[PDB]
């Protein structure tokens, strides 16, 4: 490592770590920005010379993370817990935290190539015919999303979780082993304990359970009516109106998500449809105006403008020159509190008007935070970022707002077209909460050994069943690991932060809304020009980590807790209209034949 990135002479007092904190600060920009700059150049022009450049940023990070982390432990280990200091007690507990740089030479460089290993596994998996092949992005995603044969979702469902998750499995094995190796050594039990210590709650997994509880009741009533709309499509043989859905007819190859089969399960179809793009398309929106309509929802709350250096090095929209990009939505932090971006593969409509807003969400914060120091700039819990996004967005996405930045000329008022707007919302937002609370309860199983190798589909299926309700539509064993065939499996992202985000974002639309004087539905609110609670979300987003997220919660919502009820709140009249539905048809809430499964379709898979 450079000499001037390692550090030097630090006493072993409080008085020496706050030197150590601020020239560990002055080091960590630079690393941090040449890592951020590389991912960047990567991503908005895929190379090999580009990959590789950002392979020797990323080695960089790590090689200064453990030299710092070494001194931190060696200085202030037995001390660093009684500094008076808050904000200091929060880096110094970062910095001397090694993850995997605790593990011999030979093993943090394998376990850096099971990283890498996996998520190629991932990204390269594709479904192959009786024949060229099928790729996850966009043809299995579209296939899920728009097909109605059973047979063909059923072949794309299968043949996805069989190439992505059995070639993970081995290299899955020799991961959590070199990862809980690696955070043992830091103090922590398991790679589990790590992530939940995130939270800082001592009964952080009960506090969930018991949020969920509260929860249970609208996803069994949403549950139910859409499984009555699959039986009319599909037929009794496929769908069992008192057992578990078959997991590959929700729109979603995961059913994590339903609103891509709302056409099905519409409440009033009569009624026109919530969709402003063509209005777009008439008045000439481009990528630029929409980000520029986004900017000035952020200054019409006070907040900050996004700097010249956003409007210079942004891709707002896909380059015209063929590059080759990543067009997922993006914000970037480049952690020299300059350059803050957002990478886009930007189209004209609604939906995407939505997520601009939402990315821009996630730049305002990192605007709101760029004066501490850099270990504390992030969210107050992993959570608050993707909270922060989506509030905006459900402020954004109401007719009302759509009517007041010139895109829709008439707010419509009958009840009917609030439950439409309410339904496919649940679609997105209720639908997911069980998934968003499964996928670290399996991951935190297998960190602790309560899941071995030899029962990673057994568990993962019993998480599936028991809170989703659904089963798989072709037979499994263990040969097949169908937890890998989700994303952030083999890419080692955690997972509860979405739950946890789904939840407050709801605590955080009743505070802001209140906060704006608005009064009527929650769901029609929105908080644009509100001052009031533009000065709110400041105080939120300036805190950082800085401080505890309890208490910057209650300072916000007045609640230092997870609460449930601003989401009930929000979504009362559709669950009052799916309970009289789901009674009138005289459902089943729940699945008691946990232990069916669907047949095979006749002469499988020799189809269309
Ligand atoms: C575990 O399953 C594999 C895969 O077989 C598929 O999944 C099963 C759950 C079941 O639905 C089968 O009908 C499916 O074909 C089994 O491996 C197959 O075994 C059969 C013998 O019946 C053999 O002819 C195939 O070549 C095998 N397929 C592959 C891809 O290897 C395996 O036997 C099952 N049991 C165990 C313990 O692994
Ligand atoms: C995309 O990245 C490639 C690098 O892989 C860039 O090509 C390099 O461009 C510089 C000049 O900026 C040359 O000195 C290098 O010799 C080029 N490398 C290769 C391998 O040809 C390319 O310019 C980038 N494109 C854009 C639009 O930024
Ligand atoms: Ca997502
Ligand atoms: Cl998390
Ligand atoms: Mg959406
Ligand atoms: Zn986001």
């Amino acid at each position: 490592l450079d000499p001037g990135l390692q550090p030097g002479q630090f006493s072993a007092d409080e008085a020496g770590a706050q030197l150590f904190a601020q020239s560990y600060q002055s080091s960590a920009e630079q690393v941090l920005f040449q890592s951020v700059a590389a991912s960047w150049a990567h991503d908005t022009n895929i190379t090999a010379e580009n990959a590789r450049r950002q392979e020797e940023a990323a080695l960089l990070s790590q090689e200064f993370a453990e030299a710092w982390g070494q001194k931190a432990k060696e200085l202030y280990e037995p001390i660093w817990q009684q500094f008076t200091d808050p904000q200091l007690r929060r880096i110094i507990g970062a910095v001397r935290t090694l993850g995997s740089a605790n593990l011999p030479l030979a093993k943090r460089q394998q376990y850096n190539a099971l990283l890498s290993q996996m998520s190629r596994i991932y990204s390269t998996a594709k479904v192959c015919l009786p024949q060229t092949c099928w790729s996850l992005d966009p043809d299995l995603t579209n296939i899920l999303a728009s097909s109605r044969s059973y047979a063909m979702l059923l072949f794309a469902w299968e043949g996805w979780h069989n190439a992505a998750g059995i070639p993970l499995k081995p290299l899955y094995e020799d991961f959590t082993a070199l990862s809980n190796e690696a955070y043992k050594q830091d103090g922590f039990t398991d790679t589990g304990a790590y992530w939940r210590s995130w939270y800082n709650s001592p009964t952080f997994e009960d506090d969930l359970e018991h949020l969920y509880q509260q929860l249970e009741p609208l996803y069994l009533n949403l549950h139910a009516f859409v499984r009555r709309a699959l039986h009319r499509r599909y037929g009794d043989r496929y769908i069992n109106l008192r057992g578990p859905i078959p997991a590959h007819l929700l729109g979603d190859m995961w059913a994590q998500s339903w609103e891509n089969i709302y056409d099905m399960v519409v409440p009033f179809p009569d009624k026109p449809n919530l969709d402003v793009t063509s209005t777009m398309l008439q008045q000439g929106w481009q990528a630029t105006h929409m980000f520029r309509v986004a900017e000035e929802f952020f200054t019409s709350l006070e907040l900050s403008p996004m700097p010249p250096e956003f409007w210079e090095g942004s891709m707002l929209e896909k380059p015209a020159d063929g590059r080759e990009v990543v067009c997922h939505a993006s914000a970037w932090d480049f952690y020299n509190r300059k350059d803050f971006r957002i990478k886009q593969c930007t189209r004209v409509t609604m939906d995407q008007l939505s997520t601009v807003h939402h990315e821009m969400g996630h730049i305002q914060y990192y605007l709101q935070y760029k004066d501490l120091p850099v270990s504390l700039r992030r969210g107050a819990n992993p959570g608050f970022h993707e909270a922060i996004g989506d509030v905006l967005a459900l402020s954004v996405s109401t007719p009302e707002h759509l009517h007041k930045i010139g895109l829709l000329d008439r707010v419509t008022n009958d009840t009917e077209s609030d439950i439409n707007y309410l339904l496919k919302m649940a679609l997105e937002k209720i639908a997911f909460l069980p998934f968003g609370y499964l996928v670290d309860q399996w991951r935190w199983g297998v960190f602790s050994g309560r899941t071995p190798p030899s029962r990673y589909n057994f568990d993962w299926w019993y998480l599936r069943t028991k809170y989703q309700g659904i089963c798989p539509p072709v037979t499994r064993n263990e040969t097949h690991f169908d937890a890998g065939a989700k994303f952030h499996v083999p890419n080692v992202t955690p997972y509860i932060r979405y739950f946890v985000s789904f939840v407050l974002q709801f605590q955080f639309h009743e505070a802001l809304c209140k906060e704006a004087g608005y009064e009527g539905p929650l769901h029609q609110c929105d908080i644009y020009r509100s001052t009031k609670a533009g000065a709110k979300l400041r105080k939120v987003l300036r805190a950082g980590s800085s401080r505890p997220w309890q208490e910057v919660l209650k300072d916000m919502v007045g609640l230092d807790a997870l609460d449930a009820q601003p989401l009930l709140k929000y979504f009362q009249l559709v669950t009052q209209w799916l309970q009289e539905q789901n009674q009138q048809n005289g459902e089943v809430l729940g699945w008691p034949e946990y232990q069916w499964h669907p047949p095979l379709p006749d002469n499988y898979p020799e189809g269309i």
